């Protein structure tokens, strides 16, 4: 059950943004959204794929454990901030593409398909290159499926050890306050091409009091200056609803 | 740990607020600790709420706490603070230091099993006498700054005699600050304003993960006035800020 909420629209309006926010209190059994259609429209996950990729890397032994260090070989990487040794949480927090590319290479095409099926992750389309299917390939997922996936992670209900789900959940903490706790991940496919904008994501969940709220946001983007909106629009919404 | 050295430079932060206290700061990779006060670093004090860490571990291990989604229901009988008069999750009771909630866990764990796990954990003097619901706030259990950092290091490394899963559950409960460059796990303690000439004790213990490095810390200080409480965080914060660890 997905119910439309019109009282969030001003936040999209005021910024000239074409996007969707999906928010579910307690569970995915009833979610609210500004856009029914777009709530279930499927986009490239970009770095939001680091969540399932991380779980898969741990499950298959490719990530040896919680304290694994991803050593930099000194070879040039696309961002200076990726040019250093990284923990799992460090690599997730700065979206070190090349670290997770190498994890996917070692997981390999057969095992990757296996887990995306168990995880019911989007269209499960990993075709066209093991190291880029989530960035520029054919894998697609929706705000709704993102929320369903994150809830399973929250409840340890994914087909993976409790231990590995706990390990990944700690790597996803992005805000801690006495009153609430935020787990979240960003994604950004790029600026897109001729009349085909990229997509930007912010997905996660917020624990406040004895309550839980799972959220997923996406938006079309053709200009990187617009990227802070991926967090400020939904943050606005969750501030007014009284979640954070 | 592997070594300790006394670094009296940090005294600046203490003298400022005229605090009698100790900060212990350990670097994981090099296995070395630094402190302003070697003597006080080994002195043993009431854990107070810092004991909520092992108690949480024990509580989950014994099954007294079902899992991490367990809610500790507030009945309705008055409690010592308004904060504690509500339903809390494990992280909630930890973050607000809800004494009654952990008192209840302690009783359900019981003395034999509590004695056993603290033996396993090498937690301070291991004296749980003076009740079973106050042995850490006003009883006989005492722990040193050095012992805290070793304990906390074992937790981080999942090396405590409890399931890795249970240690992960507690560890997530201890997150108090998250930044893209560093993560702080920590817990406070406060035994009370104490008596005449013998003041109470305030704690701040935890660790910081920054880059591929990890920093285990333990702070305590003498305290006779609740107004001074916030110094339990601001002194070590400034030490670790000036060490370049946080900020």
């Amino acid at each position: 059950s997905i119910t439309e909420n019109t009282s969030w629209n001003k936040e999209f309006s005021a910024e000239a943004v074409n996007g969707v926010f999906v928010l579910c209190k307690s569970s995915s059994k009833s979610c609210a959204t500004n856009d029914l259609a777009r709530a279930s429209k499927e986009y490239l996950p970009a770095s939001t794929f680091k969540i399932p990729n991380a779980i898969i890397g741990l499950e298959t032994g490719v990530i040896k454990n919680e304290h694994q260090v991803f050593k930099w070989d000194g070879k040039p990487r696309a961002m200076k901030q990726w040019e250093r040794d990284l923990t799992l949480r460090g690599a997730i927090q700065v979206s070190a593409v090349p670290v997770f590319q190498q994890i996917a290479r070692e997981v390999g095409e057969v095992r990757m398909q296996k887990y995306l099926k168990k995880f019911s992750y989007g269209n499960q389309n990993i075709s066209g290159g093991i190291d880029k299917f989530a960035l520029e390939g054919q894998l697609r997922i929706s705000a709704v499926n993102q929320v369903e996936f994150l809830e399973s992670l929250y409840l340890n209900k994914l087909s993976a050890s409790k231990e590995n789900q706990l390990i990944v959940k700690e790597a996803l903490v992005t805000e801690a306050a006495p009153e609430y706790l935020v787990h979240s991940k960003t994604g950004f496919s790029g600026v897109g091409t001729e009349s085909n904008p990229g997509v930007a994501w912010w997905v996660g969940w917020v624990e406040k009091e004895t309550e839980v709220y799972f959220f997923a946001f996406n938006m079309d983007i053709d200009n990187e200056s617009k990227l802070p909106l991926r967090k400020s629009i939904p943050t606005k919404i969750m501030e007014s609803e009284g979640i954070i």
